[PDB]
């Protein structure tokens, strides 16, 4: 070996491997242990220096990455993250998860992830442009419409996708679906901005219907959300549309929580959206209307929302990895939370997951908190990216209604697959909800493992 | 010149050329003689050494080929054959036929064929993997989704397609529709396994309806099939579904014939399918149930089925070229056979064809045996390969019902084209069935010849 | 950031940076601090999975790497290491050093390094072949005669270069100087096998002449060598040719030391060379003649040679990084060692270097132990690799005498450059030997930094 310490990647791997072991999978297919050893080493990783010029004319250096983890099911597919935390460990955890998430969409997409330790905060739009130009000058050699199709993630919006696309087209002299999250007039898809957040809510709708035998829905439920970017914004919007209340949003500096009964409104979400476009914090808008209304809003510096929202019915962590601790998980259970789905990749700590899963095993039916992993619940974004690829390959643009209908079908099938797979391989006690994390992991892994075997990646 | 002796290719060429001469085609378009001279020389042929390692660690050498015969109508398209007989002559006959077959599908596909003298019999799956890896290491330079799209044929199943695809993706670093016959989760098409055999039966349904003025169908007919691989299996299944009886299957070592009235069943076909997956002979399963039941089954070592089935209504040779001799053709006529369609490429000897065509000319209406050439009747496989390409380019997967409906329409149009073209250019005597071989040949040739002229390949 | 822990890389970086700071370089050119920040992040790194088949038919997985550190002065250039320790940290230290080493040769070569955690020990030649085939199947995309030219290093001999070259030629369909260390009939260079070890000895000849005002040479000196592979073998041979005594060799399991006065002979070195070709340990040949002669040889299991050789005049660590500890450095000083040059990359620990450099500063003239860094002393290998590239580009083969003459000139110029640069930028006290480590580091760094500035890599 001897291998570097990659805690985030190791966490993701261990949770997958644990769920596979705690099932009948390896009794039925013990040869899949070999598949697991092979799939866990990325097919290819590219790391590269990115030199770029700041607004003062000074040289700056950052590190760029693209992890091309697995391509059995399709070209590598997954986002780009621009955040100062970024390193290979983080991108490997993300790319690894992406393989199995993509498998659950039913579309032909392999798994990858990339990005940079470039921090968009405090940069001008001009600085972001120059950075994206330099970044893509190297990345374009390694990607392409039938090769690897990136998109956004934390710190990468349609703005950055644009600058990246422009430079790709300039060097490669091809106009194609090399990126998704593109602008509406230059190959974007309707519903792509909404897709991840909408999908998370669609998925939880199925969880609620199943756990409650159709007796409950989002109507009248209180939903605590974290983050305030793309996933959080549209998850919030969909909750509101379905008659639920959104009782929190947050960012890296603090939480903005509804004080009492009430909800964010669509108009408030749009103000927050514009603030985040400008790369400003929630803290910067709580001094003026509407967010200075202390009757409606409480801003809590340095906090996550989970312990401050009081009673809640659904939690949708939608910011970043490891944002629900073991202690926070218990608080949510004590607050009456019965549904927790990850908008963020690896949003729950392992302690949180263990807490939720023990609770499910101990409490029959609708008394349990039911946990859905990000690879199932947040797959709507990448699914609609696949549809953007489909549109670009067709050279046509579909309607909002057409894309949204497909998104709904994909989320329904993903839920059913996880539910039915857990019922088959990890059969719960009578009256106990099946494990959606175990089911989703087995369903995604087996699809990839079998395609790998067919293609001679292992034998 | 001076040109090598290529008997199979010369046979295919001479039969095409003869049908074109025995028509009014060259009275109307004498310049098409030039097209015939040009189209008959392949655009490109690649031959290459394939070195591979056996399970004992020893070097082995085989010969690889890809004949890229014509691309006027589309990228080169056709299968790969792994059989010890393979040489350039055989692959040229196959690739030549493929040009005109592909033309009759209505899809944009040129004609090609390839393969190796590698013999899968007696090899382990590991040996087949290593062979496919080495084979594609060279072939990948020459093929691609808009260039040349291979598939299976004799000795190449989904297993080999998988190993080939994996190695292509590894070297070329593109995930695309470079092969067809792919697995369901990695870009395959529903109905592709069924397509060739289903199509042959769909085509003969039209022949029966026409010859009998709608009075007869497959219902109650006895159907003698040869081979026991992909084409034979699904032709048998479709016959059974339509209420016909399948009275024979065969392989290279002997024939397995129904003893009396009766049929293979779907369950028996599946047992035979699994035996052939394991590369075992029919001879190896006749010692145990159900095939050891001598009341139902008679295994005849060294024989073809045609003279041993007694009375039959339809014959579908579905194994290999030149598998119905002139004497066998007469026996089938004496046995009451009224429909003969080639599942196999060039399944009938020239003596057989001449016998069938003389019989058609001598016997009005439904009294004639009606012969359909492989380029018409077996075109369903390549047609569904075209639809697999279409699906891969759309980045979506169609339903079984959608693919099957298109397959039915393609086979209907192919029949109508051959029938109507023969009625126009080779008008039969009153009451005599038109020549489907002449009609199909003229219809395919003229479409290619005219596209070639448009593209400046001849003038 | 936040960056992974890469101790080997950090060690190499810190030693370079320290020598640059302890000089007048940044007084004269403070802008070179920017160059240092840019040059220290590799231009590109490729990591890739390598799946290969063992002699039992089982799947095995290893990790492959190529670090393409800097290309200002030429295409990336440096070896491949196959050793179970390999990881990115180790390859970054090696590739970083390579940039500056290559700069000192005077040839147009950038810096890189690659390899795998594949362990050649215990593998058959067939297993090594299959591994190299799989390795190059991915690596060939990233390298080429004007792009990146690998070669051997630990665990990669002409045998592996051959298997790698064969697979490159098969996929890329170009015969070119993509690798060095090639075989004599297929583009190799005479003197390349000898070059590294010969060069180390040539370099030390200059050190001895300078320190002793021409009064001493290798004639009559006792030379302790570590390792027993390519560098150690030919360093030993050259010492013997010059009338010196080689008093030790070693491998990863122990040291083989001359017992008393005496030397390894060329015939003994050839026996050891054949043992290492077979990937066997020194321990396996000490039970038979000649090495079982306890009067001449003492095998010491688990030891390095430095404390067991008694009095010595020159030490040439030629095995691996960090193989002379601080305590061993003091023992060598106490044993009368006056010259220490690294055959191995980063052979001395930082404690050893500090000890040697303090001794030089404290002891005038020939009383000092004089330390030469690997980037100066071991540059003969890569220099002759450059000449192999030159020969391949000329399409001609030079004589042994021609290559060796150029090698001698390159080593002389490298010594003079390090000596003169230290005299200019880090002027020692009267009578004190200039620092060859400081001089070599400044000379290599400034050449790269200035070329980078010219090319717009920093400003
Ligand atoms: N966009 C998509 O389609 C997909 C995204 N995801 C995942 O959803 C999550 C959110 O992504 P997305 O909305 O697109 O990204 P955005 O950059 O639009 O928003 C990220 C939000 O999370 C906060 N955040 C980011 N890093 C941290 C951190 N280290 N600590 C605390 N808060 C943090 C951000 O606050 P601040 O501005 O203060 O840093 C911001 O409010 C991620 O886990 C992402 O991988 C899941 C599938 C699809
Ligand atoms: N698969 C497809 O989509 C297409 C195939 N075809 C043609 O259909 C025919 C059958 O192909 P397919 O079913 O796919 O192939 P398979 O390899 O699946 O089956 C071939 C069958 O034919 C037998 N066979 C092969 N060679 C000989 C031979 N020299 N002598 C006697 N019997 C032989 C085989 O027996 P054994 O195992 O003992 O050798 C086996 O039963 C061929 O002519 C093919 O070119 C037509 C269009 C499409
Ligand atoms: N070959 C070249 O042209 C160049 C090589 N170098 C450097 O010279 C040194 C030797 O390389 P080279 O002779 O080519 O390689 P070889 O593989 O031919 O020999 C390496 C020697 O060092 C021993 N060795 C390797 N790793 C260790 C270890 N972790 N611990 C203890 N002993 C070890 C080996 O013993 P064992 O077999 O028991 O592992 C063997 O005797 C390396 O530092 C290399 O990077 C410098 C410039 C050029
Ligand atoms: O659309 C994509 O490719 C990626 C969406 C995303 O960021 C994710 O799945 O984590
Ligand atoms: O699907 C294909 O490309 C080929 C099918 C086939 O083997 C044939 O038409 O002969
Ligand atoms: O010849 C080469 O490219 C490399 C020689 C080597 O292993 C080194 O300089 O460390």
């Amino acid at each position: 070996s001897n291998l570097p310490h990659e805690p985030e990647f190791e966490q993701a791997y261990k949770e997958l491997a644990s769920t596979l072991e705690n099932s009948t999978l390896f009794q039925k297919n013990p040869e899949y242990r070999k598949a697991l050893a092979v799939v866990s080493v990325p097919e290819r990783v590219i790391q590269f220096r990115v030199v770029w010029e700041d607004d003062a004319g000074n040289v700056q250096v950052n590190r760029g990455f693209r992890v091309q983890f697995n391509s059995a099911l399709g070209p590598y597919k997954g986002g780009l993250r621009f955040h100062p935390s970024v390193n290979l460990s983080i991108l490997k955890f993300l790319g690894f998860e992406q393989i199995f998430k993509n498998a659950l969409t039913g579309l032909n997409m392999g798994g990858g992830k990339g990005g940079s330790d470039f921090d968009p905060k405090g940069k001008s739009d001009n600085e972001i442009r120059r950075f994206c130009v330099s970044f893509m000058t190297e990345l374009c050699k390694h990607i392409g419409a039938d090769t690897d199709v990136p998109a956004g993630d934390i710190g990468v919006t349609g703005r950055e996708v644009g600058f990246l696309f422009g430079q790709y087209r300039k060097i490669r002299n091809q106009w194609e679906g090399v990126l998704t999250g593109k602008g509406g007039s230059w190959g974007g898809s309707l519903i792509r901005p909404e897709a991840t957040g909408y999908g998370v809510v669609y998925y939880v709708e199925h969880m609620i219907a199943h756990a409650t035998n159709g007796q409950e829905s989002f109507k009248g439920k209180r939903v605590a959300i974290s983050g305030s970017g793309n996933v959080a914004q549209y998850a919030a919007l969909k909750v509101i549309e379905l008659g639920g209340s959104v009782v929190s949003l947050s960012d890296s500096q603090g939480s903005l929580i509804i004080n009492g009964e009430g909800s964010f409104t669509p108009e408030e979400i749009e103000l927050i959206a514009q603030t985040k476009v400008e790369r400003k914090q929630l803290a910067s808008i709580v001094g003026a209307a509407p967010f200075s209304d202390a009757n409606k809003f409480k801003y809590i510096a340095g906090a996550r929302p989970w312990v401050h929202v009081g009673k809640v019915d659904v939690a949708l962590p939608s910011a970043t990895q490891n944002e629900i601790s073991g202690e926070e998980a218990q608080v949510l259970i004590n607050a009456g939370c019965k549904f927790i789905a990850e908008g963020s990749n690896m949003g729950c700590t392992q302690e949180a997951i263990d807490t939720f899963e023990a609770h499910r095993t101990a409490n029959a039916g609708a008394a349990a908190i039911w946990y859905a992993p990000g690879k199932a619940a947040n797959a709507g974004g990448v699914a609609v990216s696949g549809l953007e690829m489909a549109q670009n390959s067709a050279r046509l643009s579909w309607t909002s209604e057409e894309v949204d209908a497909r998104l709904k079908d994909i989320m329904r099938d993903c839920f059913k697959n996880g539910l039915e797979t857990a019922q088959e391989y990890a059969t719960p006690a009578e009256g106990v909800l099946p494990s959606l994390v175990t089911g989703s992991n087995i369903a995604g892994f087996t699809k990839v493992a079998a395609a790998m075997k067919d293609q001679g990646d292992w034998w």
